[PDB]
């Protein structure tokens, strides 16, 4: 089983942009998030102006092209599929919900990011409360990353 990429450079489009954080932020965001997943894994990532990315990032509210729509405010803040071709290993953050970075209001696109980058590698949903992959929003200052999910992406990669 173990659904994985079957290749080390991993390329990224940020194919459209939330108008809730300038670009660049946005940008960052993502950069970071992935910056998580290099270090503990033989990948790395880069990003790319090309539909032929590995991992496509959108931005979209309700039906937003794959079938699987999002639902206003509340609910879903985000998907991303599994390693494999085309929808496989994109990531969409539902853009009826408020992004930002800092504590406060709205959630933080780095760690929503790096949660849906998870799953885009080829990790499920942990069962470990304070894991990046628990599926549970919420906000920390602290390094993302637990055991728990530097094993699971270990068990996929090495
Ligand atoms: C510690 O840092 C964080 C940051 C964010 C999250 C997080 C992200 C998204 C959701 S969700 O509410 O949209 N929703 O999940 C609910 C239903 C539990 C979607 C559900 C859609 N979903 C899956 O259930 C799932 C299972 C396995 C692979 C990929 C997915 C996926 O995209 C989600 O998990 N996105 O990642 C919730 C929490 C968790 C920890
Ligand atoms: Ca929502
Ligand atoms: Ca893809
Ligand atoms: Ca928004
Ligand atoms: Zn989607
Ligand atoms: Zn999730």
């Amino acid at each position: 089983g173990d659904l994985k990429w079957h290749h080390h450079n991993i390329t990224y489009w940020i194919q459209n942009y939330s108008e809730d954080l300038p670009r660049a932020v946005i940008d960052d965001a993502f950069a970071r998030a992935f910056a998580l997943w290099s270090a503990v894994t033989p990948l790395t990532f880069t990003r790319v102006y090309s539909r032929d990315a590995d991992i496509v990032i959108q931005f979209g509210v309700a039906e937003h092209g794959d079938g699987y729509p999002f639902d206003g405010k509340d609910g879903l803040l985000a998907h991303a599929f599994p390693p494999g071709p085309g929808i496989q290993g994109d990531a969409h953050f539902d853009d009826d919900e408020l992004w930002s970075l800092g504590k406060g209001v709205g959630y933080s696109l780095f760690l929503v990011a790096a949660h849906e980058f998870g799953h885009a590698l080829g990790l499920d949903h942990s069962s470990v409360p304070e894991a990046l992959m628990y599926p549970m929003y919420r906000f920390t200052e602290g390094p993302p990353l637990h055991k728990d999910d530097v094993n699971g992406i270990r068990h996929l990669y090495g």
